[PDB]
């Protein structure tokens, strides 16, 4: 169980493992993948990233069908872990890792990528708790040379996406990771996802539309907090809140402690 001078020690996810180096002691993350056209892309998009609040990526070695992606250790582990179902986790905690998932998503859009699969198993932490963006094997360029591409494809996780993708033909990258964001800050605040899907056929997703928020999860939320979940959780894609204006909101600008 090793590649080249590093040795493959546990599994972190699903193959995802903790890559020591038998040298240096040096730990790393690899993705074990044994499909040639995505890994090409997917690499490609990894080594654009450069910034805190993403998964760095370090190179890749082939050998034989077996391609290893190395990439940065997030040793504290996955946002998901943090969330204690029903209750979520300490409002502060959560504005906290709100704002740094703003950080990623700024800087992804910022180059042209979208990553469409936001939510928190795809959220880790470094030793210090901060939040890093990971797994791009979904992530797709929706800006090149200045120029937008609308997206077409249906991809991500249904309790995370939004309803764009599955009532239009095409749609703007951006909004679709805004709305995901959305969905994360309910789940840290109220330790519950609100519906399966934002479908038509949805009893929860039409009841959020009618507002009726003295139903769970809305009611375990903070009035400050759910005024930007009624900011970001907008069906029309066009009305919806832009990252520039969340960072305007009350909440997002509002002083906590535990
Ligand atoms: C302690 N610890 C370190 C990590 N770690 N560190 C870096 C790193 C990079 C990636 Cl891509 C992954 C993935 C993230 C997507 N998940 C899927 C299962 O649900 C979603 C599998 C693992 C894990 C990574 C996780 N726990």
């Amino acid at each position: 169980p090793f590649v080249e001078d590093w040795d493959l020690v546990q599994t972190l996810g699903e193959e995802v493992q903790l890559a020591v180096n038998r040298v240096t002691e040096e730990a790393v993350a690899v993705k074990i993948v044994d499909c040639p056209e995505n890994i090409k892309k997917e690499i490609c998009i990894l080594k654009m990233l450069n910034h805190e609040n993403v998964i760095k990526f370090y190179g890749h070695r082939r050998e034989g069908n077996i391609q290893y992606l190395f990439m940065e250790l997030a040793s504290g582990g996955s946002l998901f872990d943090r969330i204690e179902p029903d209750i979520g986790m300490p409002e502060p905690d959560a504005q906290r890792f709100f704002h740094q998932l703003m950080a990623g998503v700024v800087y992804l859009h910022g180059i042209g990528i979208t990553h469409r699969d936001i939510k928190p198993h795809n959220l880790l932490l470094d030793e210090r708790d901060n939040l890093k963006i990971a797994d791009y094997s979904l992530a797709t360029v929706f800006r090149y040379n200045n120029r937008e591409r609308l997206l077409n494809k249906m991809c991500g996780t249904l309790p995370y996406v939004a309803p764009e993708l599955l009532k239009r033909r095409e749609f703007h990258a951006e909004p679709v990771d805004v709305w995901s964001c959305g969905i994360v800050l309910t789940a840290m605040l109220a330790g519950e996802l609100p519906w399966d899907q934002p479908s038509d056929s949805c009893q929860e997703y039409s009841d959020w539309k009618e507002k009726k928020t003295y139903l769970n999860p809305w009611k375990k939320i903070d009035s400050a907090p759910l005024a930007l979940l009624h900011k970001i959780l907008v069906e029309n894609p066009s009305a919806r809140i832009t990252i520039p204006d969340i960072k305007k909101d009350r909440w997002y600008n509002k002083p906590l402690k535990k």
